[PDB]
């Protein structure tokens, strides 16, 4: 779906109302980008920071 | 460089002030990303305005 202008969770925070897909792995952890609990877990580092804020 | 936050001529407008390299070519056209000329020319047209505004 499009991302809301006023706001979005994406790193970038797009303002362009962009087409948008992604995919989390519910489950046991593959990667960094579909993990939900990595992401939450990591947020007080800036630095792995790359897909949702 | 970096876009500026407040605005910028980027078909997405993005306002998270992006790192951004873009080449143009000074001289005979070679495509549509590099060629001034052909942006500025089909401007009148939206589904062409893929690079600058």
């Amino acid at each position: 779906g499009f991302l809301r202008w006023g706001g979005n969770a994406w790193y970038t925070h797009p303002d362009n109302r962009p087409n948008w897909n992604h995919t989390f792995v519910i489950g046991p952890y593959k990667d960094k980008a579909s993990s939900i609990r990595y992401q939450w877990d990591k947020r007080y580092i800036p630095g792995e920071v790359k897909w949702w804020d």
